[PDB]
Formats: structure tokens, sequence, C-alpha cells
């Protein structure tokens, strides 16, 4: 029941937690929480071994009992060779004391070391929806990428505090209004507080709309290919997301949901999460000039993906720094490699 490598040379320290002897962090040794009891084992191998039972002053009697029991669990695993001593807090032994040069530090109450103030920072999810339905209206989430837009329809860009009803040139005044409504829906209905809605016309996009999508290209006419709303897309089901706090916020944006991804999507100042969780892996690409929070966050959304979509909880989350990308990972247009 012990970390096992106890025969190894030197001094070993463990804080009896519940009934489990936890190895005391090598740095932290010499500081004893008085509410607990400890097992400190000093053996100079080609010398004698000494198992010392340190008793916290604030340690309950029987919480000491358990430690005593752990002592023998140990002494036994070492064939009785060890010499055992019951060191009380504050009245230790010259030999025990000799284990700690610097000296001894006793703590009371307080929180375990490393205790942290855990704050759930908001993450703004930028979404793009494609409005459809002459009669009854229904908007479908699309990836925030110009490949998603066409001139015949209206789209809703929910970019956090700013929401846009972008309307293609060849779209109706009607679709424009449904779009306007759905957008108002979000702002208002969907948790009111502070969000400004703006109707945008094909060609006159605002600065934000470009900071997100990038310089506008030429867009696709109306409805091409011969399938219906039957298939998700055409081929597979892998999606690419971007994680960046560049705005002082932390935003997650689906930047692609197509088959061959464009390498241009991978920006060096961010982290991305290429979700292939459906058939196996969920990669995380760490761009050279990205920060820790972005890295830490990308991990968290890869987990949020496994939950949300119900992937085998034992799906592999592979991190890949930039340049050091795995060959499989290169699920991008050609030239990736």
């Amino acid at each position: 029941p012990f970390p096992g490598s106890v025969q190894d040379p030197g001094l070993h320290v463990w804080r009896v937690e519940k009934l489990k002897p936890v190895p005391v962090a090598q740095e932290n040794q010499g500081v004893f929480f008085s509410g607990d009891s400890y097992l400190v084992l000093h053996n100079g191998p080609e010398e004698v071994s000494h198992l010392h039972l340190w008793i916290g002053q604030q340690s309950s009697r029987d919480e000491q009992g358990a430690c005593a029991v752990l002592a023998v669990q140990l002494d036994d695993y070492l064939g009785g060779r060890p010499v055992q001593h019951r060191e009380v807090q504050g009245n230790e032994s010259d030999l025990f004391m000799s284990y700690f040069p610097r000296g001894l530090k006793y703590q009371e109450g307080g929180v375990e070391s490393g205790f942290k103030h855990v704050v759930p920072n908001e993450v703004v999810v930028q979404r793009l929806y494609q409005v459809k339905g002459k009669k009854n209206i229904r908007a479908t989430e699309r990836a925030l990428n110009w490949d998603s837009f066409n001139t015949g329809d209206c789209f809703i860009l929910d970019l956090g505090q700013n929401i846009f009803a972008w309307c293609g040139g060849k779209s109706n005044i009607l679709e424009r209004n449904k779009a306007r409504d759905l957008a108002l829906a979000i702002r208002d209905s969907e948790r009111q507080g502070k969000a400004q809605v703006e109707i945008v016309t094909d060609g006159e996009e605002p600065a934000e709309m470009i900071q997100v999508l990038g310089p506008k290209p030429a867009l696709k006419e109306g409805n091409p290919e011969e399938d219906l709303t039957a298939d998700k897309a055409n081929a597979q089901a892998a999606a690419l997301y971007k994680v960046s706090d560049a705005t002082g916020q932390m935003n997650l944006t689906k930047v692609a949901d197509s088959s061959p991804f464009a390498l241009e999507l991978l920006i060096s100042d961010d982290c991305f999460v290429l979700d292939n969780g459906l058939c196996g892996k969920i990669y995380i690409w760490k761009g050279r000039k990205a920060n820790e929070k972005e890295r830490q966050a990308a991990l968290q959304v890869a987990e949020g993906f496994i939950s949300r979509m119900q992937y085998a909880p034992n799906t592999q989350v592979e991190i890949l720094p930039q340049g050091r990308e795995s060959p499989i990972f290169k699920q991008f247009f050609k030239d990736w490699k």
C-alpha cells in the first residue's frame, strides 16, 4: 500500500491521509500539518533503517492508530529490519530532528498546500447560423467561415455581445426580417443583459464581422449539390475550432466543419481543437505564440466535446505543438506536408 520504492535509498516521508499513506512532496518535507500523523522512514541502506511515526498534536488519537497500523504495514514489508519510534509533535527525537537540517515547521488549520481559488471564467462561443424556411423559420448552426455563406440567404452571427443578421444580396426582405427576428430572439429571449443586434447587408459587413471571418471573398449563388437536409454534410464529421483570449475574453469559434480543412485556418497566436471524437481522436494544436490559458482552455473544450456529444469517455486527446504535428492530424487540404 505504499509507493513501493521504499527500499530505495534515503529518507521517505508520508502523511497518513485517510488510511492512505501519501508521499510528502519532496520540496515540502520538514513542514508537518499538526492535524495529521506521518510516517518518516530513514534508511542509509548499507546502514540501519528507522521508521518514525510522527504524531500531529491535533491528530485524533485513533487517526494515529491508523498510522501505527500503517507503520507495521511498512515495517512488515521491510521485514522488521527498521527500528520504530513514536515521535510526538514538539517533543521529537534528536535523531528525528537530525533528519531535518533547515529545521521543523508545524502548521495548524489552513488549507492544504497548492490550494487554489478556482474561478469559472466565461467563454464566449461564437456561432454562425443559416436561416432557412419560407413558412416556418429554422436556423442551423454552421461554422464561422465564408464557405458557409451564400448570397441567396440570411445568416445570424452570434459573436457574443454583438449579433448580426447578415443578408445576402439575392435574399428577400422577408427572409431578412425572419433573420432580424431570430437575432432579436437571441439578444432578448436568450439571456438579456447587454447585446446589440445589427442587420447587415451582403457587402457592407462591419469590422467585427471581418475580424472573425477575414477579408471577404466572392460568395456562392444559391443551392447547388443534389442531396437534401438528409446528410450532416457529404463525407465524414470532423470539425475544427479556435480557442483565443485575444479579446480579453476567451472565445471558442467553430472555424470549419467540412472535409478537407484549409491550413490557412491555423493561426499561430491561438490553439485549435480538431474534433474527430466521433471515430477516435480529438487533437489540440498549440500555436507557437499562444498562451497557457488558451492551451488550458483548449483541453477543457475537448472534454466539453466528449461530454456534449457522448464519445467513448476513453477517446484520446492528443496535444500537438505547431510544426511538430502528427501525420494523421494533417486532415487538411493538400500541402499539409
